[PDB]
This record gives structure tokens, sequence and C-alpha cells, in this order.
């Protein structure tokens, strides 16, 4: 963290400058008594060339406001219109917000940091544009705070777009004026709704894309008048998912990773059914890697039927959380409770036979699918795996 | 519904504290005979969280304005600064939200209702803001009334960004204050801004949906300058879908819900078919749950070929509303009509035969797609309904 | 279009009540003429009901708008807080907007006649709010002229959200009138603002998707820096496109119709290539159903190698437009140049043989087209349209 | 670039004449000075139609702008609403805008330089109102420049719904005027609010879409607090992307041009890989054509396992940059590092044998990844190239 403090400084260093040069413009009697700062930002101002690791296209910025065409513009004491040359420092700006875009802990929303960037760029603006119409004021006896108060009200007024009127401008130089800032105004509102309009669907984008993704099929299925019962255990289903993977399918992030990334951040997520299912337990260093992007995690509710009698499923289903109770052929008596760790339906590829009894889920449980293909795959590559897998298979047949 | 009353009664408390603590904030000289109204108002306000069912970074504010902070800054008489603290009710405003986002019972579009939320909310803070401009204002002779309709209709002023002028800020501490709400005016006002040009594109999404995907098909086809009969059939067959399934295809909604929430809606919605069809009539409680997935229905309109003489097509056609009649070899004449409850194609994967005569609706048939694999399936599966399919099949050919 | 005059004649006379109700509501001295106007109004307000093929929970407006409310409001001379059902008439806007929704002729943008309609009631509303607040305006001796000019122009200023304040309300009950049309102004503007902001992307959607789509094309080429031959050979066959198919492909319409619609679509859209193919002539009713849906549009520039020798390609390629030369094995010979009518390819899947010379296209050359399984299953299919291809081929060999 | 000059010319005309015509009706003292510009103007717009290359229904503002209506109003000094036909070449920007956006050298963003259109008209619009403004004012002793920019500054205040309410109409002719222009510049702001709301995701658009698609990713592996070190070496891989390809998959574009197009672009791409690999210097005409579209770029870390021992990878990956090591069943030698121009995997398909040694890369590799089926193709194809692949896998197995 040792860049932060300095990009920390480098920010608030060009800030200072940007609120400071023009209002010395306006004021000549400054500058007198903040020599020490200003020494000391034109130091920092210059070193940073070798601290950022020749000219550019795009890298002038950097030497157009580290040039010190300050703190000589008041001491010659040039005219305004040839003293206005040290309004260079402004262009720091942009690599300021371009280092603040570089660089994050948070990971911000870059539409809300847009707009946060747009509104300390308007509220420097609206510094600059009052201090601008202070300058070019009928001279009068008046205290700095006043004088400097009304001309930023009459700003905030303009660049708002309302307009109250109680001071206008009486002048033809200052007319111009008026309308070039009512124009620049009209732009900054421009972009500021606009920046709104797009950055209601950017925050918390799950948040509402599962909220958007909910309300079509809840529309509809209510359209129809199905029972009511379904209604609430769909809703339910809905809110557990919002509650567990936050509205979230894995295919709708991971399909843009290259492979490596895919496979190490599959286990990062799944070392937990890694950790906990007893044949994996140091299985293999590569087994892990051909399964572990398979496996698919499936969601049923409280009392549904995973699995029929009489049918030819041929895939095999593990737990990561949740109780699975099988009833039998006689629909009145149960085997046992399958808990989190071991899996059902072993004995439907190895065995070629069909479903020997209907398997049911208890509360909330949640699955992992793997296909018959990786099955066979794993079965002819690995033989102790399907020996251990037989094992299991036979032993559940006794 | 035992607490849709207590949340409507927490909302309406909510809200009458947030229209009366800065009230009397402005006026010191109420809350001496509304004294039982804010010892009922708390006692609600302290009795919500065993009621709700600790310390959260998110149920914090539960607390913040449960605290009786009220009915003693006016009883002490504090200082405005100091007395200020009184506004920590307004934070219970978030909770309320929250909750009424998560009851329903209209279903209420998610933009709509948080436009209806923003609205609420501006007028919530327009009323406070009133209040605070009441506040810090030259002592008068006038009564309540006239005294805050001013100002009030001031800060609509403001917060539309319309400004007539007609009362403006007349000393510094008002200017500041003048700014403040400027810009918040602004703010808020781009947010209204942003949520009606999100929400015209989100109440009744199936009839913009269907919309937009109907218009871009007409103006093709109407650029292609193609016979305006054509036109007016497809016209009418596009508006038969808008009155009879409001423009949606099936999968279009059913792709995300998983497979058992899938097969009870497909079974509550195609009960009807279930019904009327003479062997579907009790089949079975899992031959349905088979089939009734895979019925795709397809529309077709007054006249159009449904398959026509010579053709391989080995797919049957159901019927779900609408008259089909059956033209031979000789086109002129006609076996019968087939109204709703049976089907045709059957002898064309069992007899292994073409199409022995042309098929056409007669005003708008409601069919049920069913591909050859699945219906080879169910023939290779269940004995008893194949011989019933072959026994009305060799029914027919006599 | 006996009922275009009709509808005609409805949105003429609800417009001219709309108009005209609230007009004589402050200036009570009319109704005194113009009693045989709202004589034949009245009639035809009812007389629509039977004229337009009971109670209905959205059919309710027709009859609330046609019994006489008016007429007999200003005949007895009622208070104005009891004269005030009067506006009854106004709830015929909804009839009419749904009526000149279902019924077109040009089939406008349904986004931009929602602006027209939007635009229509922002403009009866500013009326009838400027009649509003001339009602509760003091007496005054001045013609009605100037009188309803200036609550015009104060309407238009607080709805457009410019407020320039020269004329603002002074009373209590103008006040609050004043609040209620300023929240109104600020919600009609914000629509209007959506409503363009929505519609910048709905009028000729075609000419802005081909647009966006060539963009990012042309960003990317160019910014890979390749040679400016190719970019002038594609910007012109990007620009033909948009000249021939108006930047369209024809499955992005078609693929949501339904089969017969789909098919009489193509009929009427490929007649021309089924009217100057040779043996397309009258080749069969059946045949062409088959075929033309199967045609692919393939577009190739002014001397692009259309098949090589030696390839193994086995697709047949028609003209629709434009004429193309064959190169043989000796690259300086060339055997004819095939314009319009004719093939290329047939010895290609028949003859089971490769590619015995090249191919190339001269100007630009619209092709057909057509996979080697659809010319497999013609073939196998239709044995005199095989002969003929085969007698064809011969030809060509010798 | 003859026609640039040319059509740099015709705007600057046309634009002069929209800025003249206006502030000659209001001012009549003028066009006498003027002659020889007006006289070449119309010279030039009448010398338009034989150099662009009859009447049309979009092609008439032509000659409706190239008629010279102007020099004879002013000439016979017409009263005021007939002379106002002069307004007729304000036309030709319909014209020049078309020409404009037909023409380009930087390939400017269509919304950005419809924006740049939007504020040239605006601020014609802007001149012509001020000036339609001055036309209607009471006569009075002033200067033309004052008399003009106060004039500007009120039409400036109007269409930015600003309104000071400094100076506002007084007389109903005038009230009517403005009225006008506050609907005209109601639709105005709203239509620039649109486009900005609009811009704001149409300027660079790869720079905004690459973002969009990181932010999600980001977002949600940061939520699954997943280890840093992969955060860390994910985001490189993402900002390397975006430093090399600029966050771009190939097919996203690719997709939409033909096949010559597409054969034509791949190409003068990847041209780099056809002049380094050794097997491909000078190989063929044809054999280029048929594989350079297949090769898939892959992109790999600094260490990632690029191919496992024991694996049945059957895929040969190219070098475009970087350097890979090869470490054998040993996990601590390692055979050499492999550079650009060279591949590995090739004793994977001809030979029928498992990978013989784990392959890693070192920083960031740049490959082409080629399926098995083309392999096998262009083995089955080409012969010497069969041959000379398997002369270098038996090297490397020697
Ligand atoms: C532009 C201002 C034009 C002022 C013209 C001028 O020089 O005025 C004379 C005196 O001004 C003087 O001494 C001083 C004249 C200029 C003093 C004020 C300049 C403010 C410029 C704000 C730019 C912000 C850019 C963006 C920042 C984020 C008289
Ligand atoms: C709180 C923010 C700062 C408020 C500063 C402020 O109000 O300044 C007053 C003086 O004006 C002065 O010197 C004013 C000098 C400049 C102060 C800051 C002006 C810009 C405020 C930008 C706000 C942006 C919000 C986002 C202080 O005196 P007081 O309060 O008694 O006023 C009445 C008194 O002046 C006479 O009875
Ligand atoms: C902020 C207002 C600043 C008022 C400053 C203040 O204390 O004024 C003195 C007297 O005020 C007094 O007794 C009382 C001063 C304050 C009285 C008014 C406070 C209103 C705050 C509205 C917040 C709404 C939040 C959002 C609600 C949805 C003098
Ligand atoms: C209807 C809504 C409430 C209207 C309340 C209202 O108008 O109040 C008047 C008095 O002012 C008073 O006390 C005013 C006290 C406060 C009343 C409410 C002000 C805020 C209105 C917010 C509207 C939001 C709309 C969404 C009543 O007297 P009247 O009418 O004869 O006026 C003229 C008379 O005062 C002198 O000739
Ligand atoms: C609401 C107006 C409130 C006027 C209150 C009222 O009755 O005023 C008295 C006299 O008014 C009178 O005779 C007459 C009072 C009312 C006269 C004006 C009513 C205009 C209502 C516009 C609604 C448009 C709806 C949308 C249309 C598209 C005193
Ligand atoms: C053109 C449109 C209609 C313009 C109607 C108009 O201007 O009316 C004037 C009179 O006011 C009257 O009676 C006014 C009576 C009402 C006229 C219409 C007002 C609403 C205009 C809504 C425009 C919407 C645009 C979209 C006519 O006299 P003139 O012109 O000499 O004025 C000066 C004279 O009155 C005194 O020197
Ligand atoms: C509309 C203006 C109505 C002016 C009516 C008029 O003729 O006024 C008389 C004198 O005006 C006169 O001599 C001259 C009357 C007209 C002089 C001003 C006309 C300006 C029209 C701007 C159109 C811009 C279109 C879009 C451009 C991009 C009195
Ligand atoms: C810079 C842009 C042009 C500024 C032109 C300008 O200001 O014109 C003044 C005179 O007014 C005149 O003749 C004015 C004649 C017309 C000048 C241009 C008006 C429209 C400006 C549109 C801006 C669009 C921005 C985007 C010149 O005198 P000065 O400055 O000393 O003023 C005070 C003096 O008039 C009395 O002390
Ligand atoms: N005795 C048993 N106790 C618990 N589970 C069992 C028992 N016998 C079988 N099962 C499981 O119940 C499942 C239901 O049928 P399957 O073919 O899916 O595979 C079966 C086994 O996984
Ligand atoms: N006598 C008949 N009466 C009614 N329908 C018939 C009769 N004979 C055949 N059909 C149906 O007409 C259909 C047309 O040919 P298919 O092969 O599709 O299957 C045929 C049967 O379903």
């Amino acid at each position: 963290t040792y860049t932060l403090v300095w990009k920390v400084w480098i920010l608030a260093v060009t800030l200072y400058f940007a609120i400071r040069i023009p209002l010395t413009l306006v004021f000549p009697s400054l500058f007198s008594p903040l020599l020490p700062l200003d020494i000391l930002a034109s130091l920092a101002l210059i070193a940073d060339i070798p601290l950022d690791l020749l000219l550019a296209p795009s890298r002038l910025p950097d030497l157009l406001a580290a040039l010190p065409l300050d703190l000589l513009v008041f001491a010659l004491h040039l005219p305004s219109p040839l003293s206005l040359l040290s309004l260079v420092r402004l262009l720091k700006l942009i690599s300021v917000q371009r280092s603040a875009t570089r660089i994050l802990s948070y990971r911000i929303n870059p539409a809300l940091l847009r707009l946060l960037s747009l509104v300390g760029f308007i509220l420097l603006a609206a510094h600059g544009i009052a201090c601008g119409w202070m300058s070019l004021q009928p001279p009068s006896e008046n205290p700095a705070g006043t004088r400097y108060l009304s001309a930023f009200y009459w700003t905030i007024t303009t660049l708002t777009t309302i307009g109250y009127g109680d001071i206008t401008p009486s002048t033809p130089t200052q007319t111009v004026y008026t309308i070039v800032i009512e124009l620049l105004g009209a732009a900054m509102y421009g972009l500021v709704i606009g920046n709104i309009a797009s950055l209601v669907s950017k925050l918390d984008a799950a948040k509402l894309l599962h909220r958007e993704r909910v309300e079509r099929v809840t529309a509809f299925l209510s359209y129809k008048r199905i029972s009511p019962e379904l209604q609430r255990r769909i809703i339910e289903y809905f809110d557990y998912l919002w509650e567990t993977r936050r509205g979230y399918e894995e295919r709708e992030v991971l399909k843009e990773l290259p492979h490596p990334l895919r496979l190490a951040v599959a286990m990062e997520i799944h070392g937990d059914v890694i950790e906990k299912v007893p044949l994996f337990k140091g299985a293999g260093e590569e087994f892990i890697r051909d399964i572990i992007l398979h496996l698919e995690p499936v969601i049923y509710g409280p009392g549904e039927y995973i699995i029929r009698a009489g049918e030819m499923g041929s895939d095999v289903y593990f737990i990561n959380r949740g109780s699975v109770e099988v009833l039998s052929a006689d629909e009145k008596t149960r085997y046992a409770i399958l808990s989190e760790g071991q899996f059902f339906g072993e004995m439907a590829l190895i065995l070629r036979a069909p479903r020997t009894a209907t398997v049911r889920a208890r509360a909330f449980c949640d699955l992992y699918r793997l296909d018959k293909e990786t099955f066979d795959r794993i079965l002819s590559r690995y033989p102790e795996i399907a020996a251990q897998i037989q094992e299991l298979a036979v032993r559940r047949k006794e």
C-alpha cells in the first residue's frame, strides 16, 4: 500500500490546486501567505514522472501540469488575458481520474464511480465558474465572504436550470458569459440526467437481474391462476436461491474465463464437496480436475419426487446440504434417510437396472447432477474408484 | 393476514412520525396536546423486535429508531443544534420500505412500486425541507397556515427546477440552505426522470414485448408489399395469440424453473387436455408426467393445409379447440370433421405408411405437436396404450 | 372504410367536447348559441354502443361518457363544486385512444404514435389547466382573449418547468392549485423526456440496427489497420445490402411466424426465382413448398472466388442477379459467363467428382445456397427432376 | 479527395445562408453590400445537381433550395408575410447533413455525430429564433449589437428551460411566439437529453463492453471470497486482454461478414503466424485458406498447466508470443523451452499415444487451438505436410 498514500496525496494536491488558482485569479491579494504550500505542491507535481512505474499522445497532461507556470504569473503581475495561462494545472484532473479508475479496493461500480467523478467535476466546475463570474463584476466594498457566496449561489442556480432571476447579468460582457455557462449548464445537467438514468440499473446488478427474472415468471403464473400452494412453494424456492447463490447461475459467469482460471475457480468453490464426500478424500490430484467442472448443482423442494420407481434414470446425485429419504415399492416403508456426504442412484449404470424405489427430499436438498457419460468415462479411466463404487453398490443390495 | 394489519399500522405510525417531528421542531408550541399519540407510537416502535419473526450491519435502523429520543428533547427544551438529534425516527423509513417490498398481494411491478416509493419519499422530503426552510426565517406575526403554505410552495418550486423567483433567500444562512436543497432537488429530479425513463418499458411487460415483436415483422412484410390477404390473416393470427396466450411462448418462461416445479406447472396448465382426451382419462399417474412436458401447442388459420398427401410426416397432432376436416385424394370428398378430443395422423408411425389424405383446419385449431421419438418411447414403454392406438388406427382403416 | 369516417367523427366530437366543457365552466355566458352542436354531439355519443361491433371492467367509460350529464348542469345553473361533474365526457379519451391504436393504415411506430398521443394529451391538459386557473381568478374587466391568452401562457410556462415568474399566484387558494399543477407538470415533463429517450431508437428500427451492426465491425477492422482496398469492398458490400434488403436477414424475422404463414411469405417473396429458373417453370405445386424455404441468399463481391478447383464442395448455387464466369485449370481460359437463370456446381453430388474448374463472379451476384441433404432428398423423392439434372450435367460434360 | 473540398464548400455556403437570411429579414438595411457573396452562393447552389454523381420523393430539397427565391424578395421589397418565402434555403440543411453522414474519414460514432449535428441544429435554430423575436419588437434607437445580444440571450434562456424572467413578452403577438418557442424548447431539450442518455453507452463501445463484462465476474468472484492470488492473476489476464485485443473476441465480430470477406480478414490478421511457422513458409495458396479460419487464439498465465501427463488431448497448440517449457514424468527435469515458431503435442494424433510429459507456459503465451478433426482432414488431404509432421515427431522422439 506504499502507492495508495502517494495517490491520495496527489489527489489532494491536485484538488487543492483546482480549488486554489482561480480563487487567486479573482483575488490577487492572496498567494502572499501560501507560498510554502505552493512550493511543496510544485515539488510534488514534478516528482511523479519517475515514481509512477516519455512524451506520449495520452501522457502529455502530466508534463503539461508539472511545468511551474504557477508561482510566476502572480509574481510578475501579468495582465489577466496573459496570466490566464496558469490554469494548466487543471489538466492533472484527467490523470488523477484515470489513476483512481485503475486502482480500487472495494471494486466500486463503474457507473456509480463515474457519477461520483461527475459530481466532483461539476462541483469543481461550479467553483471555477463562480470565481470567473466574480472576476468580471463591478468593483464594490463587500467582504469576500458575501461576495463569493452570492456568486456561487448564482452559478449553482444556472447550472441547475432553476433560474430564480434575483441576480442577473447587466452588461454585455456579462451577458456573453451568462450564455456560455447556460449552454454548459444544459450540457452538464444532461450528462447528469443520463448518468442517473443509466445507473438505476447498474448498482447491485444481481439484485436487479434476479428481480426482473422472477417478476415475469410470477406475473405469467399468477395470470394462469394456478393453485396458490404452488405459488407459495415456487416463491419459497426463488427466495432460497436469493439467499444461497444471490440469484446466480454458475454458467452465466464462468463461460467467459479461459480453461485454467475456470478450473481454479471451480476448485476454490467446490473444495467443500471435495472435502466431505467419502471416496473424494484425497482421491487424486488429477481426478478432481476432471470431475469438478461437471457437477451441476440442482435444488429441490420439501417433498418433491427426486426419482420415481420404474424410471431409467442413469445419473448419480450427490448431497451437499439436506436429508433425503427413499420410499420403497409399498409406498409406506422407508429404508433410511440420506444426509450430507453420501449419494444415491449408484445402482443405475453399473448394474443396468431400473430404479428400485422412489426417492424424495425432506426440506431443501442441494444436489450435484452428474451426467452418465462423465460417470462412464471416470469408471473406464479410474479402476479403484469403480471397484469402490461397486463395493458400496453391492453393500446397499444386501 | 395477522401481519398485514401490523405492517399497515407500522407504516402509518412511521409516516405519522416523519410528518410530525420536524413540524414541531419549527413549532415548539405543539407536542403539548399530542402526548398520548406519541406515547402509543413509542410503545409500538419498541414493540416490533420480538414480533417481526440482534445487532446486525443491516438491522441496526430498527433499534436506532425504537430508542425514545423523542418525547425527551422537547421535554428538556434542548437547543436546536442539540435537539436536532430527534430525527433518528426517520431511519425507520428504510425498514418499512423493505418490509413493504417483501410483502405483496397484487404483485406490483418493482419499477412502478419503486416510483411510488420515490414519490412518497420526495413528498416526505418536500415536507421536511419546507419545515426546515420555515425554521430559519425571520420572526413574523403570521398564522401557521399561510406561513407553512408559502414554505411548501417554495420547496416544491425549487425541487421541481421551476424557480419562479417570487420568494428567494435574502440572508447568507438562507443562501447556503438554498444551495444545498438546489443540489438535492437536481439529484431528486434526476432520479425521478430516470425512474420514468426506465418504467415506460416495465409496466405490463408482455403488452409491450408482444407489440415490439409484432411491429418489426409487420414493417418488413409490408415493405415487401406482399398480398394484403396474407397481411389480414397474419394480423388475425397475431391478435388471436394476443387474446389467447397474451403474446407468450411457454418456453420463454418455463426454461428457468427446475424440473419438478416445471412438471407441476405443466400439469396445472394442461389438466384440460388431460381431462378430455379419450385414452388419457386416468391413463396413469406416471405416463402423464412423461408426456405432458413435450406437447408443443401449434396454431393454424382458417383453411391452412395441416398435412398434405404424400408426405412422410410422423407426428401426431392433438385437438384442444377447433374442428378439422380431412380431404381425400379426389380433393372433393371429405371423410368427416374432427372436433375437440380426437387426433389425426396416427397411421404414420405404427403403420409406416405415407399420408393417406390431406387434412385442413376450419377456423382456428389449437393443436399439440408431439415428436416421433417421444411417441416411439411411449409405445415401447406402455403396451396397453399401443394396443389401443393400433385399435383406433385399424378401426379408422375400415 | 365505412368505419374510418365514423372513427374520425367520434375523435372529432370527443376532441370538441374536451376543448369545450371547461371553457364554458369558466365562461357561463356560452352554451347559449351552441345548443345544436351539443345536441348532435350527445346523439353521436349515445349512438356508438350498437355500432361498435354490456357492462365490463374496461368498457365502462363508454357509458360513463355517453350519459347526458352535459346540457343539464348549465341548464339548472348548479354550483361550481356540484356542476363540476360535467367533466365525465373526458373519459371518452381512453376509448378513442384505444380505438385509434387498434386501427391504422400507415402502421405508425407504436412509440412515435404514443408520443403523438402524449403530445395531444398534454396539449389538452394544458388547455384544461389554463381554464381552471382562469376560473379562480379575481374578477376583472378584460376581454376573454387576453384573459385566456395570459392563462394559457402561464400554464405552458409551469408545465415546461421554465417559470419566468412574471405572473405568479397571490392567494392561498391559487397557491395550492399552483403546487398541484407544478407536481403534475414535473410528472408530465418526465413522461415526455422518457418518451423521447425511448423513441430515439424506435423509429426506422432497421435503419438504426443496421448502422449499429456495421459500426462495431468497421471500428474493429479499422483498428486492425488492414488493407484499405478491403475496407472499400467491405463498405461497398454493406451499402449494397442496405440498398437491397435494407440491412435485413430473413431468419431474423421469419423465425417467429408459424409454419404455414412462413411458407406463404416465402412463396410471395421467392416467386421471382420460381418464375425464371428453367426446371422450376411449373415443376410442381408441392415441390416448391418443400424447396422454397431452404434457399439461403448469399452475396459475393466483384471478383471473389466462389468455388476453387480441387475442393469437395457439394452445394448448388442458383443465380438471381448477376453474371458468373468460370476459369479452367489453366487460369487463362474461361468456358462462358453464367447470367441469371442457370446455376453451377451440379456435377458435384450426382457425379461424385471434385470441382473441375474455378468459378468467380463479375460485379455482384445474388445466389441461393442449397444444402447437400436437401438436394439428396429431392433427388430421391422426385425422379424426373433428377433425370433432367443429370441431363444438363452430362450435356455440360460434352 | 476532389469531392471533400466541394462538400466542405457546400457546407460552408449553406451555413452562411442559414445564418444570413433571417438576420436580413429583421435588418433590411443589409443585403446592399453583400451582393457578390450572394451571387456566388446562388451559383454554387444551382451548380451541384450535375456534380453530385431528377425529381424524387427524397431529392426534392436540392431543387427547392437551389431556386433563387433569394436576391429577389429584398430587391422588390415584398411585405414580411409574403417575403417570408425566402427561408426555403434552410431545406438544404437536410441534404448537407445526409451528405456529411455518407462521407467520413475518422468514422465518427453515429450517436456522437448525431449529437454534434443536433448541437449545430439547435445553435442554428437559436439564431433563427433570436432573429424572429427581434423582428416583432417595438422600434428603438439601439445599436444592432446590444439589440441582438439581448435577443439571443433571451432565446438561449427559453430553449434551456432556465427562464430568469428579466426580459419577458409584453404583447399578445409576442406572447403567442413565446408559447410556440417554449414548446419547441421543451422538445429540443428533450431530444438533447435523450441523445446524451443514449450516447453515454455509444462512444468507445469496446471500452464499455469490456468493463461491463469484467465487472460482473469480479463482483461474483469477490463475493465468493476466493484466494486473493487468484484475484490478482485473473485481473492480470483481463488487463492483458484489454491491452492486446482491446477486450475482443474474434467471433463476436466476424460472425456477420460473408465467407470470402471473412477469409480475407482472417488472412490480413493472421499473416504473422503464416509468416513465422516453419512448415507454413509458402506451404500453399489454398492450404492457408482452409486452415487460417480455424485457429482459435487461447491465452494462459505464467505457470499454468497447459496439458498434463496421462491425458488424451489430441489438439496441437501453436505459439505466437511466449516461451513454453515441458516438465517430464519426474517433475524435476525439463527437456527445453519452446519459444515462438514451434508447437507441441504433435505426437498425440499421428502416434495415438498419451501425453508423454507435462507442458507449462512461462509468462503469457498466445496459442492457436486447432481441433482434431481439422488436423485429420489436412493430414488426409495434404500428404507432404503429413510426412514433414511425422518427420519432426519422430525426430522429437529421438
Ligand atoms: N437399503 C437401502 N438403504 C438406503 N438407500 C438404499 C437402499 N437400497 C437402495 N437404496 C438407494 O435408493 C435408491 C433408489 O433407487 P436407485 O436405483 O436410484 O438407487 C437406489 C439406492 O441408491
Ligand atoms: N375414414 C376416416 N375418417 C376420418 N379421418 C380419417 C379417416 N381415414 C383416415 N383419417 C385420418 O386422416 C388422416 C390423414 O392422413 P394421416 O396419415 O395423417 O392419418 C389420417 C387419419 O388420421
